[PDB]
């Protein structure tokens, strides 16, 4: 019945419901003129059951589906709007959000998708309590006390809709207008990066007339050298620099932490160099896609033990002009590319404190682990229960399974997952599979690779360490009645990718893997 899957504390008619939703670039006046499913797509999800307008009670979290999916890194963000329905509306808060055990125990027909049937005339009689509509709701995510509202298309057409905020209104550079709206939640870090941009630059000139350092760019090979050579040179000139005027701040705290030695920073600099190829060097989204799984950057940003430590523009503005300098000294190195160093790179990796500083201005998820982790490179990833380790062989519908995953020290980045299929019967629910990171869903691009297993990327950087903790999230949907047996799957673990390393002079990701239990 409907107590089994209606959470009845979380359920309420309510005049003049309101609530948020993320507004990509293109899209901000359209759809003030009215909520409507567009011809084609997703529209709304991946499982024909959970087709329908998607909203939230939270505007931060509305705003973080605002980015550009052409360029879901370093886009531009639309906005957030807010949507109004007239009259009343019903909250139906559900316990699970198992479509098939919904449509069971409200007694709906199972042929048809569920968000039709919410908007039919006869559910909104049995379930709306004198509502005009009703609208679904659900936990946002782990580590988060956000809703989910999820509206029948053709219900959604009565919303009223308003601006919220229009980031690309502000005219500022890349995503800061969407970070500095999203701090507005925790005030916390919330830098201005127009300072930090500028004190970067005026630091970069200053060290670039600095005696002691262009005598040490002179003692460059200026040429191909190995990466020990390349990473020794680097270290004498941090030290060189380091002793410069307007990197004072930078000197007194440097010998105060491991992270921020000199060698972390060329270690940095020389793995950047490795990576950034013309192509790369040329197109700020792959620039940040190839930042974003590097290790090490925890030495830049001054994160170590759980804290943001470079907490100020000027010191902000001092590493980064630093690793900038450090960084156009390895491309003739160990690279092969001018100009990259102060203005792609300096605007990625902006980009990634601004993620980075994000997470840490949440609270922290969960930090404990559950189950026994798997550890490896730095990394702690366990299931979030023993139930979430198996596939039960006769789940209806589709199946939901939770794994943590945690680091241990400086922020590490999560490159993707690698989730098991089976043709046709067991497929990866691309909408609904996400990663929560202290909170933040991340949805995911999704593709199938290689022996029935889909590779999953988050839209936005992925980071964890002390402090910074996730939920990964997977969604099977089961797109055959043929029962699944225990010896039918190609693979059996889920893969978890971090940072990119060189294993036998070439570039791999770190992997760790958990294992299923397939049982009934
Ligand atoms: N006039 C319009 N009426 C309706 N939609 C319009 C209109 N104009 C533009 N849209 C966009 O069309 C899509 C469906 O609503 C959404 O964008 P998306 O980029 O596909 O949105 C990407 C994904 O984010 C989900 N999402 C988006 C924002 C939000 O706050 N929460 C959420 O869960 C979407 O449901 C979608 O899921 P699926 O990709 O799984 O379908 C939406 O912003
Ligand atoms: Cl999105
Ligand atoms: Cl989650
Ligand atoms: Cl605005
Ligand atoms: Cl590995």
């Amino acid at each position: 019945g409907a107590d089994d899957v209606v959470d009845s504390s979380k359920s309420f008619v309510m005049e003049n419901f309101s609530s948020y939703h993320g507004t990509k670039p293109g899209y901000v006046d359209s759809i003030q003129k009215g909520i409507q499913k567009p011809k084609s797509g997703t529209q709304g999800n991946y499982d024909d059951d959970w087709k329908g307008f998607y909203s939230t009670d939270n505007k931060y979290d509305a705003a973080g589906y605002s980015v550009d999916n052409e360029n879901p890194l370093s886009g531009k963000a639309g906005g957030v709007v807010k949507v109004t329905y007239p009259g009343l509306t019903k909250v139906l808060a559900l316990k699970v959000d198992n479509a098939e055990t919904i449509k069971k125990e409200l007694g709906l027909s199972l042929t048809e998708p569920l968000m039709e049937q919410v908007g039919t005339e006869e559910f909104i009689k049995r379930f709306g309590d004198g509502a005009s509509r009703v609208v679904l709701s659900l936990p946002f995510a782990e580590g988060s006390s956000s809703v989910e509202y999820i509206n029948n298309w053709e219900q959604a057409k009565a919303l009223s809709v308003e601006l919220e905020i229009n980031f690309e209104t502000r005219g500022k550079r890349g995503q800061d207008a969407m970070y500095e709206y999203m701090a507005q939640a925790c005030a916390c870090i919330n830098l201005d990066w127009d300072v930090i941009r500028d004190k970067t630059k005026t630091k970069i000139e200053s060290l670039k007339e600095h005696g002691p350092i262009k005598n040490k760019m002179s003692e460059s090979p200026n040429k191909t050298v190995s990466e020990e050579k390349a990473k020794q040179y680097l270290e004498e000139f941090h030290q060189t620099a380091l002793e410069h005027p307007e990197l004072s701040e930078l000197k007194t705290v440097t010998g105060t932490n491991p992270v921020f030695a000199g060698a972390n920073y060329a270690a940095w600099a020389v793995n950047v160099a490795q990576v950034i190829d013309s192509e790369t060097a040329d197109n700020l989204e792959k620039t940040t896609a190839a930042l974003s799984i590097l290790p090490g950057i925890g030495s830049v940003m001054g994160i170590a033990d759980g804290a943001v430590h470079h907490n100020t523009e000027e010191i902000v503005a001092q590493s980064i002009a630093l690793s900038s300098l450090m960084v156009a000294q390895a491309i003739p190195l160990v690279g092969e590319l001018i100009g990259f160093a102060a203005y792609n790179f300096v605007e990625s990796i902006i980009n990634l404190f601004q993620v980075v500083h994000n997470s840490y201005n949440r609270p922290a998820y969960s930090p404990g682990h559950k189950t026994q982790p798997f550890l490896h490179d730095g990394y702690a990833v366990s299931w979030n229960t023993v139930e979430d380790s198996i596939i039960r062989t006769g789940f209806q519908g589709e199946s939901g399974h939770d794994i943590k995953i945690t680091a241990e020290n400086t922020p590490l980045p999560i490159a993707g997952v690698l989730l098991p299929t089976i043709p046709g019967k067991l497929d990866v629910n691309k909408s609904k599979t996400h990663i929560s990171v202290n909170g933040r869903k991340i949805r995911m691009r999704c593709r199938a690779i290689d022996g029935d297993v889909t590779f999953c990327r988050p839209k936005s950087p992925v980071y964890v360490g002390n402090g910074v903790h996730a939920n990964l999230h997977v969604a099977f949907h089961r797109s055959s009645s043929e029962k699944i047996h225990s010896n039918e799957i190609s693979s059996d673990s889920i893969g978890v990718l971090g940072y990119q390393k060189t294993v036998d002079h070439t570039k791999v990701n770190s992997k760790l893997s958990l294992f299923f239990e397939i049982k009934s």
